[PDB]
């Protein structure tokens, strides 16, 4: 009465990375006139293979009156301060050095202005980086750190509403020495800290504003019963609440939510994307099956039967073009998909081709138009990666993998 193992069968050679780009994220550093906002920036760029020492060293000093970096799964465009002009991560940078820290909380202090500046830009999950933990006046003191967090914590809730148990991530770092920015500080220097580096965190946290604000989208992953009807799934976009009306596509059926449960069967009032929920719903669910998608009544997830997509073949068939029949799995979908009116090829530098491939096979990729006999929810991988990431199985055994590039009428 369920479904396991989605596109976790993407367990394939690591040329997944090629077609399947990294995730684009917009991050912005809000800081003081002395925070280390720039040195931290510059340090991340060098530390992350983006730029050399001499370049980094430039930026460090050109702080006197679009860049980006990478991480295993994300590319982080850097925005400024005073759609993809709206940030997904707001990192307030504070200095722990005695004097500077305390300074910003007083009168000339922009710390209150910055907190408000965050709220001004839709940061409802502020990452706070407490910089300068190497400083002689800091020495990585567990108390000086824990003194700053508290102070900031009380503060932020007051001046800008940030509740620090669920709206702000605190993390000690050293932009100058690079300690805790890429690799978690080694226990030698600081024994107490137990979390991840700054980039570790940034490379995996779910709360990305753009995504948290997008229309709700949770691919149904299980039909199993309980009090009544349940529906597990990793929310991929937006948020879901209590007593919230939700759509089921492609069956355009409205349906009200009644209770949310997490990975500890404990009733939570809400949940965002990235979470792995176990929603419980109420209504005519006489047509609700795994592979379908829960979504926003106003801006629902798309669902078509014709669409473009870049495919890449695997095993050893030789099968040709316009009429290949296999299994698609995009999210938790599982639907019939017939190769139709093809278009191009691909070669090394994600090229293309001028001649519509005769066929495809063992060692080849292509941007073909596929048709399904019945609608299936999907989005441009470019827009909602998961929701546009499929694989093709044939009579029991895997054969290809693709990302849907364009959705057709
Ligand atoms: N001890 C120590 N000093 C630091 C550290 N980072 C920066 N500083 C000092 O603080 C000064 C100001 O840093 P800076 O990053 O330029 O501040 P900013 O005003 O936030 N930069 P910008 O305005 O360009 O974003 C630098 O001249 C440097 O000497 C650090 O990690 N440790």
């Amino acid at each position: 009465t369920e479904d396991a193992t989605d596109l976790q069968n993407e367990v394939d050679q690591e040329l997944l990375k090629d077609m399947y780009g990294k995730e684009h994220v917009n991050i912005v550093f809000i800081g003081h006139v002395d925070a280390g906002k720039s040195t931290l920036g510059g340090n991340i760029l060098f530390l992350t293979g983006m730029v050399d020492k001499r370049t980094m060293e430039k930026i460090e000093r050109e702080a006197k009156e679009r860049a980006y970096f990478e991480t295993e799964h994300r590319r982080f465009s850097l925005l400024d301060a005073p759609g993809a002009s709206q940030a997904d991560i707001g990192v307030l940078v504070i200095s722990a050095r005695r004097g500077e820290f305390e300074a910003g909380f007083e009168r000339g202090g922009q710390t209150r202005e910055h907190a408000v500046l965050a709220r001004t830009q839709g940061i409802n999950h502020l990452v706070v980086v407490i910089n300068k933990m190497d400083e002689p006046s800091v020495q990585w003191s567990e108390e000086r750190y824990k003194e700053c967090v508290d102070k900031l914590s009380m503060f932020l809730r007051r001046v800008a509403g940030y509740n620090s148990k669920t709206d702000v991530k605190y993390m000690p770092v050293s932009a100058y020495t690079g300690q805790n920015v890429k690799d978690r500080v080694d226990s030698s220097v600081c024994p107490w800290y137990q979390g991840p580096s700054l980039l570790e965190y940034l490379d995996s946290m779910t709360h990305l504003e753009r995504k948290v604000n997008a229309p709700f989208i949770m691919p149904i992953a299980s039909k199993y019963k309980d009090l009544g009807t349940i529906l597990e799934g990793k929310i991929e976009a937006g948020s879901i609440k209590k007593n919230s009306n939700v759509l089921v596509m492609p069956i355009n059926q409205t349906l009200e939510v009644t209770a949310i449960y997490d990975e500890a069967d404990e009733e939570i009032s809400s949940s965002i994307c990235g979470d792995q929920v176990r929603l419980r719903v109420r209504g005519d669910d006489s047509d609700v099956q795994t592979g379908y998608v829960l979504t926003s009544t106003k801006n629902p997830v798309h669902a078509t039967t014709r669409f473009i997509a870049q495919i890449a073949i695997l095993e050893l068939p030789s099968i040709l073009t316009t009429g290949y029949s296999c299994v698609m799995h995009i999210h938790t979908a599982v639907e019939e998909v017939s190769f139709a009116k093809l278009l191009h090829k691909l070669d090394k530098t994600n090229r293309k081709s001028k001649k519509p491939p005769m066929f495809a096979t063992k060692g080849m990729k292509i941007i073909a138009e596929l048709e399904t006999q019945t609608p299936v929810c999907m989005e441009r991988f470019e827009d909602y990666q998961y929701m546009g990431r499929f694989t093709l199985r044939d009579q029991g055994t895997t054969v290809a993998v693709g990302k849907v590039v364009k959705i057709l009428d």
